[PDB]
Formats: C-alpha cells, sequence, structure tokens
C-alpha cells in the first residue's frame, strides 16, 4: 500500500453505489476525467475483523503523479542557475532540490486534484437523487454540501511535527522556513509577520516607557512622541512589504501568478471554456457578482455598523442610568453595564460572521484568494468599529482619558491573559486529555498505530483560518498608533504578549488543531491595506488629541478657531508627508525587482520564439 | 528609394566627416551602425542650390524596415484578432501583410524605426568626431547626440506627406474626430492628445449645462452650492477614471497598450560606461540609479523650492503693487489713473513670460544632468518640474484673493480674463499668427524654385526646403496644459465662476481646429512616439480633483450664508467643514478604486496573453 496523506470522512451510513463511485473519479485517469490519485480504506480486510472502518478513507499518489501535479499548480522552485522557475516534468533535472516535494505541498496538491473533480453526465450523486448534479459542478463541494461527505482534511507527520516544536517555542529567531515546510506559506507568513510585528513595536515601547516613568505630559514631549508615532507607522508597513517580497521570492510562491489558477470548489457557474486558460471550467457573469456586492452585501454591511454604533449609544445611556443609581450593593450595579455589553458584542460577532461566511459564498467568487479578501474585510470593519467606537466614544465625545486609560488597560491587560487561556492553553489541555483517552482505548484493543492517529485528528479541532491570528496583532497595532500619548505602555503590553502569542499559536498549530490545508499566500492581503488605513486614521487620532490637550488650549483661550485651523494644517501635511514618505520606499528590494523583471523580459522573448 | 527622414549638417562640414556619418549610416548593424539608405538632397547643383548642398535623405529597404519594426517592437493584429508584437519569421500571421504589399507600415511609423536606429549608432574604437578633434568620443556613445551637442548636424526630422496630410485635413477640422487617421500620420502621442482633448470637452459639458443656470438666475443659496458642490466632486473622479478605460481602448486597438516599454533601448541623451544589461544583456552604456538620484533629491529638488519660492515672491510684488497702484487712482482724481489700474496686472504677466522661458531653459538642462535611461523618464520629469511652476505662478494669485483677500467680485474678473481674453490671445499667438507668417514664408520659398529653371524636378527640393526652415513642435506639453489650467479652473472655482465650464468647452470648440491648422501647416512633421497613456498628466489632473475637495469645502464654509448659522461658534463650523472634507476625499478613493483602470474585455485580452508568455516561457526551458 501507499504513503497516507489526505483523509476523507463519509457519513454515518454512506450507499456502496456512491462509494465506489467516489473511489473510481479518485483513481481513474485525468483523461477519462477525475484524478489520477490513489484510494484505499483506513483499515484493510483483515484488521476490519475486530475494528470496523468507520467510513474513513486514505488518498495518496505516485511519485511521478504527484510532479505532475505540482506543475498543475504551478509550484515555482530554484533552478541550478539560482533562478526561481515553475516546475515542469520534462525539466525536472535542472531544478537544485532535485525529498524535492514537502508532505505540506503533496497534501495541496491532492487537495487541489479533488476540488477540481466535476460531474461530466452525471445529473445526481449516485444512490442519493436529492444530491442532484450537472456538468461543471465540483463533486467535492456537492459531497460536503448533500453531507455525503463529512470532511477532508490532511494528516501531521508526528515526528516532523516533533522535530519543529524544539526549534519552535523557546532563545533564537523563529524558524520560518521551517514554519513554511509543515503548515505551508499562509500559516508561516502569519508567524513571519507576527516576528516582524513584536520587533517592529520594540522601538515603539522603548520610547513610550519614560512616557509613564517620569509622567511626560508636556506639549514638546507629546509632538516629538505623535511625530515618531506617524513615521514609525508608515515606515514599518513600508518595510515589511520589503521584507515579504524577499521571503516569498526565496520560497517562489512571488512568482506564482496565481489569478490564472483553477477555480474554488464553492464556485458554481454554466460549464464552458475559459477566455484566458482555455480550460472546460464553469463560467459566471463578473455582472451578476457585482449587483450582489453593491447592492445586497455592501448595504447589509452598512445597517450593521449603523446597528453596532446604535447598540454602542444604548451602553453610554446605560452607563448613565447606572451612575444615577449609584449617585442615589451599588458598586456592583457599576459593572453591570459593562458585562452586558460584551456579552451582547459576542452576540453580534458569531451573528455577523455566520452572515458574512453566507453572503461573500453567495457572491460567488472564482478565486479562493478574492473570496478570503472579501470576507476578511466585511467580518473586519464590524470587528474594528465594535472595539474602536466606543474607545473613539470616550475620547473624543466624552473627552474622559481616565476612562480611556482604563478601557484600553483592561484590552491589553486582562482581555489578552483571558484571550490565551481561551485561545490555547484551555483548547490544549482538553485536546490532551482527549489523546490519553483515545491511547488507552487502543492499547485495550490487543497495528492500529495509523487508526489512532486518524481517530485523534479526525475529531481534532480545525483551523477555522488566520484571521483570528491577524485581528488580535491589527487590534494590538490600532491602540498603539491611536492613542500612544494617552497610554504610553500600549506598545509595551503588546510586546509583552506578543512574546507568549508566538509560544501560544505555536501550541495551537501543533497540538490543538489537526493539519490545516496549506494555501501559497505571497503577501499578507487585504491586511496590508486595513494595516495602512490604520496608521492613516492615526494621523487623525494624534492630531486631535494634541488639539485637544489642556497646554495647547492654555495658548488658544478664545480663538478655538484659530487652534482647529493649525491642527488641520498640520495634519493635512503630515498625511500628505506620510504619503510620500510611503511611495519614496519601494515595497520590494532592488535585487528582487531585478530578478523580476529578468524573467519578465524572459517570457516576452519566449512568446515571440514560440509564435 | 523613397525619402523618409531629412539630416541638416552645419554649413561647411569636413569631407571625412561626411563620409563617416554616410558609412555608419550604410553599413550592415553586425559590423556597428544602422543598415539604412543615405543619399544627397541634390546630385546636381547649381547657383542658388550651392547654399543647400549640407541636406541628406534617409530611407531603408522593405526588409530592413520590417526588421526595425520588430526592433522597436512594434505591436500588430494577427489573423485570429489577438495583438502580438511585430516578427520577421512570423510575418504571414499578421493581418494585412503581403510580401508584394508595402502599405504594412505607415510613414510615420517608418520615420520611427529610422530614427530610433541612428540615435543607437554608437562609437566603436572612434576616439572622436573624424575631422572634428573637439567632439571627443569614448566606446558607446551616441552619435547622433554627439553629432548635435558639438553642432555638426543641426537637425533630423520626419518628411511630411503632402497628399496624405490634405487627406487627413479635410476629414480633421469641419463630426466626431479622426483619432484613428490622426495615428496613422502623427503617432500615438500626438492622436493621444487630440483624443483626450475630444473627450475633456465631452466631460466638460455636463458642468457646462449645471453651471450655466447657477449663473442666469443667480443661485447663491447653501442647498444649490453644496447640490453643485458635490456634482463637482463625483464628476472629477467619474471623468478621469471613464479616460483611462477610453485610452486602455484605444491604446489597445493601436497595439501601444502591449507594448512593454520598459525593456526599450536607452535615449541618445543617456551617458554611461559601456556594458552588459543585466535584464535585456544588450551591450549599452550604464550608469548607476544612485548618482541620478542624487542629482534628483540635492540639487534639482531644491532648485525647483527656490522657483517656487521665488514665484511666490515675485507674486507678492505685484499684490503690493496694485496697492501702490489703487492709492495713486483714489489719492488723486481723473481719467489717467484708471489707466495706471491695469498697468501692474500687464506688468506681472510679462514678469510671468520671461520667468516661464528662463525656468525651462533651466529645467531643461537639468532634467538633461539627472541623465535619465528612457525618453518616458525624461519627459516625466521635466513636465513634472515645469508643471508645478506653471500652476504656481497661474493659480498662487487666484488662491490669494480668495482665500488670503477673499474678494470673490476680483476672483470672477480675475478667471474671466483667464477664461475669456487670455484664451483669445492665445489662440491668436499659438497657430493663427505662426500659420499667417508660415504662409508668408511658403510663398517665398515656392518663387525661390521657380527662379531655378533646372533640368531637375525640384519638387523635393521645394519641399526639404520649406520643412527644413518650419518650426520645430516641442511637445504636448503646452498643449495639455491648457487644458490642466481649464480642469483647474473648473473643478476647483465653479462654485465662484459659475461660466468657468462653458467658456472652457467653447474655447475647446476652436482648439480642435486651431491645433489641427497648427500641426497640419505650421509646424514640420514631429517624429512620432508610441505612447500608451497620457503618462504624468494622469497624476497631475487627480492631484488637481483632489485640490479642488479642499476648495470647494473652503469656499463653502467661508460663505456668509453658511456663517449666519454659526455666528459665535467658527470653531464648531469648521470642525464640521473638515468632518464634510474628510468623508468626502475617502468617498473620492473609494469611488476611483471601485471604477477599474481598464475595461473587462481588454483586462481579459491583456490576461489571455499573459498566460500566453508563461506557456511559452515552460515550453522554451523544455526546448
Ligand atoms: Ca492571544
Ligand atoms: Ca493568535
Ligand atoms: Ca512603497
Ligand atoms: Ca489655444
Ligand atoms: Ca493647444
Ligand atoms: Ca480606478
Amino acid at each position: 500500500s501507499f504513503t497516507p496523506l489526505v483523509v476523507i470522512e463519509l457519513a454515518q451510513d454512506v450507499k456502496e453505489e456512491t462509494k465506489e463511485w467516489l473511489k473510481n473519479r479518485i483513481i481513474a485517469k485525468k483523461k477519462d476525467g477525475g484524478a489520477q490519485l490513489l484510494f484505499r480504506p483506513l483499515l484493510n480486510k483483515y484488521e476490519q475483523e475486530t475494528l470496523e472502518n468507520q467510513n474513513l478513507y486514505l488518498v495518496g499518489a505516485s511519485k511521478i503523479r504527484m510532479l505532475l501535479g505540482a506543475e498543475a499548480v504551478g509550484l515555482v522552485k530554484e533552478c541550478n542557475d539560482n533562478t526561481m522557475r515553475a516546475f515542469t516534468y520534462r525539466t525536472r533535472q535542472n531544478f537544485k532540490g532535485f525529498d524535492f516535494l514537502t508532505m505540506a505541498e503533496c497534501q495541496f496538491i491532492i487537495k487541489h486534484e479533488l476540488e477540481n473533480l466535476r460531474a461530466k453526465d452525471e445529473k445526481m450523486i449516485p444512490g442519493y437523487p436529492q444530491a442532484k448534479l450537472y456538468p461543471g459542478k465540483s463533486l467535492l463541494r456537492r459531497l460536503l454540501t448533500s453531507g455525503i461527505v463529512i470532511q477532508v482534511f490532511p494528516l501531521h507527520d508526528s515526528e516532523a511535527l516533533k522535530k519543529l516544536e524544539d526549534t519552535w517555542y523557546t532563545l533564537k529567531y523563529q524558524p520560518i522556513d521551517s514554519i513554511r515546510g509543515y503548515f505551508g506559506e499562509t500559516i508561516a507568513l502569519y508567524f513571519g509577520f507576527l516576528e516582524y510585528f513584536t520587533f517592529a513595536l520594540i522601538p515603539m515601547a522603548v520610547i513610550g516607557l519614560p512616557y509613564y516613568l517620569f509622567v511626560w505630559e508636556d506639549y514638546d514631549k507629546y509632538v516629538i512622541f505623535a511625530s515618531f508615532n506617524l513615521i514609525w507607522s508608515t515606515v514599518i508597513l513600508e518595510l515589511w512589504k520589503r521584507g515579504c517580497a524577499n521571503m516569498t521570492y526565496r520560497w517562489g510562491t512571488l512568482l506564482m501568478k496565481r489569478k490564472f489558477e483553477e477555480p474554488r470548489p464553492g464556485f458554481h457557474g454554466v460549464l464552458g471554456i475559459n477566455s484566458i486558460t482555455g480550460k472546460e471550467e464553469p463560467l459566471y457573469p463578473s455582472y451578476k457578482r457585482q449587483l450582489r456586492i453593491y447592492l445586497v452585501s455592501l448595504p447589509f454591511v452598512c445597517l450593521c455598523l449603523y446597528f453596532s454604533l446604535y447598540v454602542m449609544m444604548i451602553y453610554f445611556d446605560m452607563e448613565v442610568w447606572a451612575l444615577g443609581l449609584h449617585e442615589n450593593w451599588t458598586s456592583v450595579l457599576l459593572y453591570v453595564p459593562s458585562i452586558i455589553y460584551a456579552i451582547v458584542i459576542e452576540i453580534m460577532n458569531r451573528l455577523y460572521r455566520y452572515a458574512a461566511e453566507f453572503l461573500t459564498s453567495w457572491e460567488n467568487h472564482r478565486l479562493e484568494s478574492a473570496y478570503q479578501n472579501h470576507l476578511i474585510l466585511k467580518v473586519l470593519v464590524f470587528n474594528f468599529l465594535n472595539c474602536f467606537a466606543s474607545l473613539f466614544y470616550i475620547a473624543f465625545v466624552l473627552k474622559d482619558m481616565k476612562l480611556l486609560r482604563q478601557s484600553l488597560a483592561t484590552l491589553l491587560i486582562t482581555s489578552q491573559i483571558l484571550n490565551q487561556i481561551m485561545e490555547s492553553f484551555l483548547p490544549y489541555w482538553l485536546q490532551r486529555k482527549h489523546g490519553v483517552r483515545v491511547k488507552r482505548k487502543v492499547q485495550a484493543l490487543k497495528d492500529a498505530t495509523l487508526y489512532e492517529q486518524v481517530i485523534l485528528e479526525k475529531e481534532m479541532g480545525t483551523y477555522l483560518g488566520t484571521f483570528d491570528d491577524y485581528l488580535e496583532l491589527f487590534l494590538q497595532f490600532g491602540y498603539v498608533s491611536l492613542f500612544s500619548c494617552v497610554y504610553p505602555l500600549a506598545a509595551a503590553f503588546a510586546v509583552l504578549n506578543n512574546f507568549t502569542e508566538v509560544n501560544s499559536d505555536a501550541l495551537k498549530m501543533c497540538r490543538v488543531f489537526k493539519r490545516p490545508f496549506s494555501e501559497p499566500s505571497a503577501n499578507i492581503g487585504v491586511w496590508q491595506l486595513a494595516f495602512e488605513t490604520m496608521s492613516v486614521i492615526s494621523v487623525v487620532t494624534n492630531c486631535a488629541l494634541i488639539g485637544m490637550s489642556p497646554q495647547v488650549n492654555a495658548v488658544f483661550p478664545e480663538s478655538k478657531a484659530d487652534l482647529i485651523l493649525i491642527v488641520v494644517a498640520v495634519e493635512h501635511a503630515l498625511l500628505a508627508l506620510k504619503f510620500i514618505l510611503a511611495f519614496a520606499i519601494p515595497d520590494k528590494p532592488r535585487h528582487i525587482q531585478m530578478k523580476l523583471a529578468r524573467l519578465e523580459f524572459e517570457s516576452l522573448e519566449a512568446l515571440k520564439q514560440q509564435q
């Protein structure tokens, strides 16, 4: 038998008609339609005498098949002449690494082939007339939608994971290239950004430290810190682009033209010939998708954003009712509105995410990258508003810096400690307990090594995505760039949390969730726009907070109109300089730009020779 | 052969130099030098012909022209309706091609290829220009550049096709502009201007119609001003975004959009140590980017800032001169005083012209000294330098009257002079007067040829003598600047001067015919440049639409109608205005981001070609 890489779990009582049909499509050659992979059940006929196979099936492929699949996805690898080119089976000897493809790459290729399994003449899933099919429809999608296939997931490499673990937690630089090799470009990019952002916050943590310790509340002192803050915000987000470009080029994912990739299983449409790639795949009119975006999805997001402000106002009206009652058991009643609002926020965030996931799926995006960018953008604007609208209200409407400091202190200390317990420490404790339980059950049987590994990973938690992880750092960047003049220790507590966040998130990836399917990402996606918008908002925030300070208002006792005009002029000058600085700093280093240019030139010379 | 390009040499150039120049223009590319055809204007001279002896005609073979078309990378439509770069080996696959036919490449394309080959004529072992030891040479140095710098070669220019120009003329002046016909004769750059001119005139029409009842019925209300300014800010973004889409359609059809101009050979003005290019692998001059960057930010940038400060200093003298003139009219009491009021405006306008001609010489010098590799880079940097100076001299006085003096009566009168009197005088100076003078020279040349009485046909002789002494078209800058300043008065001060767009459309209705006469019967044929966009002008026009948000919000916030609502709380009023301004600037950027710069069908056509290039690279590395 083969090396098992991907597991497919089928429902409770799936018909044999369906099982054999699914087996045929996963085994049959691509010429006859269907992936040319290998299919086998978790347990053999001999071991099925005791341990019955609970409709769990293992998927693998040939060494030649894997290399042909690597060409299909367009994996870029380094050649002997140190140039990065897309892999081809005919040109396999020219590649430097040629153990060539990692397990993560192998499992991604298998996932890609299973996702591109499309219905030919089948009018339904055999045995299930309710689960109707049409030419071009993704089989894996229809199987998951109907509920015939419960889940498809890649298997962990216990020995490889343990080797990475020892080089990961502990003191030195994070092994981003090792994380890439096991989890993929997307997960390694997150741990690469986390390590970078922690180092990026260090200057702001060191500069902000004497502002708290010696209580520096002067005009000159605040202007110096805010000026440094605005320069820091631009320079770190610009230097990240350059650093990411170096890393993704080395990986080869930067040279990948992801726009020509095959559509996601969730993409529906009339089967036809693609105008660009020439592939027989589903076709959906862009205007239908655009109308759903701007006429249904956009007004819904705006309604939820308005409702968020409406709910926030109820909390600030509830804090008035609670303060009046305390002024007239009362000390307990003061905590009550903060407890209620925080609970309502959690109810709102879980409900909006279901509505956002539905609408982005309904929008019908062709590529997974597009679906992700649109889904992140929807959930992010809602999560940002619910988190910062109350903070902005205290700072600029209430103008209560004592309450704002206490609000930020809860968010940066108590909330981050509780977050780490809920995020990885508690789920790890619970997963470790399940791990012993399963291990003991297998010992009592009297070779179920792979059986135990599949049963364990099957019931393990599914990693939802890098969104929740990046959002933590986005909100961190929010408190630091916006209110560092109010709370100078903002960056100090951000670095302290991030010092344990690397260890906690690693533990969450290794011993909590089952292996997530690798995605060849070339950047942090729509997060770059999000972080850059936050650095633009920080100009407005820092200029307002300085203009609001009683030190500046002492200079302008009557002429308050003049003061605002000066502040607005300074704000406009800073916003212009911020854009010039971002334009002046190239998003890619010189050597990467030249390497990308020579490859661009080669493609044009190749097209002239081929025609 | 058929003469296409003319090379004029200085009055007494040595035969050593003439034969050497002839050799480099005729010798095969393998031995170094363009594989073109060289011949003198006349083989038979007379007394009146002996003067015009150093005139030489340049042409090329049909095969040579096609090989030269491949070298520049001209993109033409294939039989499968796809746009691909020309190759002599793949010549049969291109639509409209026939070996016996010479109608494939236009005269404008042909003359561009010849110019390109003459510009890429580089010195091999020559340590100087033969016969002129002062005009030193080194390996890699452009011969055409050194010949023009030393003064051995006076000028190099393409010849007009009289019959073709007359056919275009009848379809041009008088319906929609024949942009594809202008492209065929003058090139992508000149046709792009007339394409933008025609578009901008149509784009201004809504603003001219909306602004018309604001003047006629004198609509000076809060609601009325907000509606117009809101429409103005939406209009500014949408027209500049729709232009990008329209330009993309046109440049794709032309093929210039599919051209990768970044890999093109350097301009003749580019100097450096001869070496191998890291990207193209071509043996061309090499210059370190850091040296160019230091010259830009440490010498050129502070100079531009000094001239910009001096412009504000000179402007202040004018606003101090208008005070001296207002006092001399008012303290005295006669008629002679009414004449003295016009005097400072006349002096300042003259000083501005002296400043603009002097700064342009300094800007042309510094951009050449910066040492840019591509002609596109030299143009974008030169446009940007001259534009910030021309914009400041034109608008600093307008901004001073509007926000320092806060005199809307004076601002209206200032814009009225700029949009009516100044635009009428501009058209006379731009084409009407130079055409009158060129027509007079035309009669003088025709009479000179009639007096010859030679045993040869002096049709080509007359054509060369005429076009040689004709004015040289400096570039599309002055032409685009007119429309940029127009867009400036319209997008910024439409709330103050509602007829701004009305007079802009009226001038542009004659500008099309005035600039057509200018390009046909005033200047000699300009060398075609395959442009794929309006260049740095897109950034300039977009910055103007960003400034218009600040301007319209300030002018509305300043109006006594809004200040009537806020009698004491002036701080609150500014906070509302600034909040509205920030919201509009955000929405303006979102709207520009939402509108795709290229249409769906062009994006797909560009995508399939991008995919084909990757599939080609995979097949070539396999080969
Ligand atoms: Ca955490
Ligand atoms: Ca996390
Ligand atoms: Ca940048
Ligand atoms: Ca004019
Ligand atoms: Ca003009
Ligand atoms: Ca756009």
